């Protein structure tokens, strides 16, 4: 009857998250992710990056949808979206390093990296869910 | 890597089901402990928050916590007793109708006590496997 996300998807916020069982580089992900109409993920609130920080913590290192691919050291959302202020924060110390090497975002323990986006790691969609009348 | 079971959701080491449909209290019981698992018991903060959030956008569900025992002692599924830094969530006005009504549900961001009688969604938990 009353399913707001995706079988297998985990629902927060008005949206729905599918986290991956396998590893993939940065590019396929975005591409697994478009395959079910949904973005790698974004990032746009504490509680998501407090709920998704755990999960990964618990699997491994995962990609998110940020990178500076277009432009070394300016960080876009694959949405297009500029990296906004109140989320600096959650860098690691000594992180981002490497610019220009390491193109790609990922969760990394407590923060996040930067990384070689050909390195396979796990990754995350989201998509935004649906309501129950 | 796989946390949770199959339409599984993990959170903090244990994994959570959502029913899609709704049960009376006992009837969830059950289905709970088809897989293995409780209609859904609180013990974290982080954990309350994210369940609160996810019926709101359902309705009215079920918790792995009653009075059926002795009317004004609440405990959990388990057995175990509920702990005064919970008692926060009962909503204001809440626990009422005392002897009548039975078991606790979510409602909008507290808790709820309601007739056991009535069919409601729930939530199963039970812990998680690591990788
Ligand atoms: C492999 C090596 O020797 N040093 C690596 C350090 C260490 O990881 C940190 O000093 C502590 O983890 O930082 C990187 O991983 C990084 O994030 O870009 C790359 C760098 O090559
Ligand atoms: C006259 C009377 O006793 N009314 C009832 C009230 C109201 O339900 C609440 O005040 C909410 O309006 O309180 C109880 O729930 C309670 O706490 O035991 C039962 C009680 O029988
Ligand atoms: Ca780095
Ligand atoms: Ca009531
Ligand atoms: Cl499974």
């Amino acid at each position: 009857l009353c399913r707001l996300c995706p079988w297998d998807w985990t629902f927060l916020l008005g949206n729905c998250y599918f986290f991956s069982k396998s590893q993939r580089n940065w590019n396929d992900a975005v591409t697994a992710c478009k395959e079910v109409k949904a973005q790698l993920v974004i990032i746009n609130s504490d509680e998501e990056q407090t709920f998704l920080q755990q999960t990964s913590k618990a699997k491994g290192p995962t990609w998110m949808g940020l990178s500076d691919l277009k432009k070394e050291a300016t960080w876009l959302w694959v949405d297009g979206s500029t990296l906004s202020s109140r989320f600096q924060k959650y860098w690691n110390r000594g992180e981002p390093n490497n610019i220009g090497e390491e193109d790609c975002v990922e969760f990394a323990g407590d923060g996040w990296n930067d990384s070689k986006c050909e390195l396979k790691k796990f990754w995350i969609c989201k998509k935004s869910a649906t309501p129950c009348t």
